[PDB]
């Protein structure tokens, strides 16, 4: 059984001022739309999710600070009622059923279809309020986030089922998108009422500081959430467990190893993004400040959340983070999937 001490993270806090009102009106979003069983809603009214969104959104809009809280409730709302601890998590056919209909929930409240449900329900006051505070383009580019989302929670289904672990690589590539991190992204442009031009958005070494940023959160958590995760009794996959399979660690090795590649990642994500905002424009300079608030909000959040402090079983946790890595070195990953990031450097 592990310590996780203090990780390596150079931006500094921040949250908006309502986060308080927020995580009341979440909570009471979560009631009113029925997200959840009883037992499920009842955990996750307490687990300060809109003060999450406080400290992704610092300085956004509060009406789409409200929005992505809202949305990340939902988000857990599916990935712990079927994905984690349902039973279409274990039935990856079912699941990707389920999950195209939700999309064209998304695309379309109006569509006579799932009516019924709770989740469905929920899905179209979200995009009503995409629609209020967002383009047609980030619309769309929220849709299709969803879709990478969704795609890769089949993925990860499909071991639940077979109790299999994947390597590192398709770990990684899974992990990239099945933590729900692509979806957040359009909500940030709209938090500050500008919109990303796709020449922008889409280019590949902006697309790979944003994959970075998912990268660094998902392992975040990987390391946080462990504790919570590894004492369930359900099946679990996280970094920790992919490395102890691939290199033959224990799980404090496993810990320090995790550790090595968010460092490294963490290093890397600053000095691109230092780069692409010395000639970006100010919507992509604008961009680059919400995903370090973005990793920096799921940084303090992962530490004080009762999610992952889990109070009847208290996790042991640090109570800061530290300005320096462990890991100082501009070693590539070894991993195929994103180890062509370092290319980005000159
Ligand atoms: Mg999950
Ligand atoms: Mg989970
Ligand atoms: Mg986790």
């Amino acid at each position: 059984e592990l310590t996780v001490p203090p990780l390596f993270s150079p931006i500094r806090q921040a949250i908006h001022p309502k986060h308080a009102d927020i995580d009341v009106q979440t909570a009471a979003w979560a009631e009113t739309f029925r997200i959840g069983s009883e037992e499920l809603r009842g955990k996750l009214v307490t687990q300060d999710i809109g003060t999450f969104s406080a400290r992704i959104l610092p300085e956004g809009r509060e009406e789409v600070v409200s929005l992505l809280a809202d949305f990340i409730l939902w988000l857990f709302g599916v990935d712990d009622g079927h994905c984690e601890e349902g039973e279409l998590g274990h039935r990856p056919g079912d699941l990707a059923g389920l999950l195209h209909r939700l999309i064209r929930v998304a695309q379309n409240p109006e569509a006579p279809m799932m009516q019924d449900d709770p989740l469905a329900a929920g899905l179209r006051d979200l995009r009503m309020r995409v629609d209020r505070f967002g383009t047609a383009g980030q619309t769309a580019r929220w849709v299709d986030a969803l879709r990478e989302y969704f795609f890769s929670v089949v993925w990860e289904a499909a071991h639940r089922r077979a109790g299999t672990v994947p390597d590192l690589n398709d770990y990684t590539l899974m992990r990239l998108y099945d933590g729900a991190t692509s979806v957040v992204l359009p909500m940030l442009e709209m938090g500050h009422g500008y919109e990303l031009q796709p020449y922008e958005r889409d280019r590949t070494a902006v697309r790979a500081v944003a994959e970075m940023a998912s990268f660094i959160i998902t392992w975040d958590n990987d390391i946080f959430s462990y504790h919570k995760e590894r004492r369930g009794s359900g099946y679990y996959l996280n970094a920790l467990r992919v490395l102890e399979q691939e290199r033959g660690l224990t799980p404090a090795q496993a810990l320090d190893a995790a550790i090595s590649q968010r460092d490294r990642v963490m290093c890397l994500f600053t000095t691109v993004s230092e780069q692409l905002a010395e000639q970006g424009s100010p919507q992509l300079r604008q961009y680059l400040h919400s995903l370090r608030c973005f990793i920096r909000g799921a940084q303090d959040w992962g530490i004080s959340s009762v999610r992952y402090t889990t109070p009847d079983d208290p996790a042991n946790m640090p109570s800061v983070f530290t300005d320096v890595p462990t890991d100082d070195s501009t070693e590539p990953l070894d991993i195929p999937a994103v180890s062509w990031w370092w290319d980005l450097l000159a």
